């Protein structure tokens, strides 16, 4: 028997069969399974990809929360508002399995990233995106839904996720989600919290930095990083790790087009990212 | 969609087209099934699509893709046993309504680039000395399984180490999909049915008996314990002309991490010339 469901409530399953069975039923009534993966601790950036799975009609959207070890080398735990904030989104279906659930024989088959998974984020991290993507296709495969949601913020990890269903063939469609910003650009983010003042204000270089960028690069690709280079370089205590400008897919920048420029960098004992789409020329 | 007749073999190679027409049978009510295959199919293969073909309101899936990916340097890939004209005819004699024929452009458009990471299990036994071999399988295994998405997949017991990895790959990743082993067909000697048997000359294939013999000895010398089976197949072995044997082991039938403990399963590869031959059977220890 397929577990109970009530529409218009938040119904919140820690089982994976249990989320399975519902999430199939709902799509043979006429939903369109949305899913958005989280680790909790939301905020305004993950309402920002639960507004965009609402939209979708005839959307049931289903929030992932699973804190996933995979993808460690602490983390904030709040159950009780986090259920609270998708409760006031509308939001009808939470996934709060446990570890045990997720890896009830531990790690043992695993997915292996190409090798962007090596490059950027993965220099410090190089683990970091099989576990991502390993635990991304399992929420897949259990939930099944028509659209999956991520931010741009983390473009490398969207671009991963892009790659993972076109090599596996998966049927699901991935969307990024905008990042959302705090009033003077700085990518939302729950490490923010860990700046002090000092940090806080110099951690505006790098959203001030990829926007100068975006608009020097009417002046072409060179001009684009070095206005980008001097933004970062005008900011006290902010340790560049990288700054690269590549196409959509993260390879090689062509001549002149559509890329992203990348950028990640430590202030203190935080780590920040942030990237924007450039137009060469 | 593109046409389905009915009752006929309908051949699709663009993943697209068998992935179309699997979903508009499933939305019909029918099941789905899939039996994964290298081609060059014998009485083997066509037990897997017996079984397949025998689920009530099952539509069968042949898949035929000789998977470059399993395969490490060498000719290995290239002196694969290609028979398409009769892999074909055998699946119109036996009802089969779709083959999926895909191209490799179209299974690898960016060569080798997400792939699938396989437990431990797969650097064992057969996986020792082609440490890849198994990340191939389970990587087109997978790919085949999002492509056509059957209730059921097919598997022989022959292959037994596979049929464990694929366990495996299904319940690690979630995959909403029932595995079915099939009991490994034989020639009436005993000898496992494999494409490969053809690599054996009139001798070989006479001496290549001992592995069967090998292992059902050892199942009933198994009242008697573990070492009573390992040795009496031992001895079959040993007393085959020209058999060198690359590997001879008694698992738990999961073949992980764990100690053999009342049901095993024994498994054995050897060579005969430059032809690789496996075998297994299910052992029970000191049961009569
Ligand atoms: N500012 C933002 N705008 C849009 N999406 C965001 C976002 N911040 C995070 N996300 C998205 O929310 C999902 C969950 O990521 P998390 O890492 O759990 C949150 P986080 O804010 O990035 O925390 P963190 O600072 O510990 O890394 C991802 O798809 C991520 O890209
Ligand atoms: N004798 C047999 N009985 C039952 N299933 C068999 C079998 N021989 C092969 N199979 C199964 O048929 C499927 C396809 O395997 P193939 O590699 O295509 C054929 P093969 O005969 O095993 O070729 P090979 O000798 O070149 O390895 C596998 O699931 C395999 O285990
Ligand atoms: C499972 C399989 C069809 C994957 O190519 C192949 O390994 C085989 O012949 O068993
Ligand atoms: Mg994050």
């Amino acid at each position: 028997a397929i577990p109970a469901f009530h529409p218009g409530e938040l119904n919140v399953y820690s089982a994976p069969g249990d989320v399975a069975d519902v999430s199939r039923a709902l799509r043979l009534t006429g939903r369109r399974v949305m899913l958005v993966p989280t680790m909790g601790a939301l905020h305004e950036g993950h309402l920002a990809l639960v507004r965009a799975a609402k939209r979708v009609p005839g959307s049931v959207v289903v929030v992932s929360i699973f804190v996933n070890p995979m993808q460690f080398g602490a983390y904030p735990r709040t159950p009780d508002d986090d259920l609270a904030q998708l409760r006031a989104e509308g939001v009808e279906i939470a996934f709060t399995p446990t570890t045990a659930a997720m890896y009830p024989d531990g790690l043992r088959t695993t997915v292996q990233p190409g090798p962007l998974a090596a490059e950027l984020e993965g220099g410090p991290r190089p683990t970091h995106f099989a576990g991502v993507l390993t635990v991304v296709l399992k929420l897949l495969q259990i939930v099944r839904p028509d659209r999956v949601f991520f931010g741009e913020k983390d473009y490398q990890q969207l671009v991963l996720i892009r790659q993972l269903v076109a090599d596996f063939n998966l049927d699901v469609a991935v969307v990024g989600v905008p990042t959302v910003r705090e009033a003077d650009g700085l990518a939302m983010s729950s490490r923010n919290r860990y700046l002090d003042p000092a940090q806080r204000a110099a951690a505006v270089a790098l959203s001030a930095a990829l926007t100068a960028a975006a608009h020097a690069a009417t002046a072409g690709a060179q001009a684009a990083l070095d206005a980008a280079r001097a933004v970062l370089d005008a900011a006290p205590g902010v340790a560049v790790d990288y700054l690269e400008l590549r196409d959509i897919g993260l390879g090689p920048m062509p001549l002149n087009g559509s890329g992203r420029l990348l950028v990640a960098a430590r202030l203190g004992t935080t780590r920040l990212l942030d990237n924007i789409a450039i137009e060469i020329g």
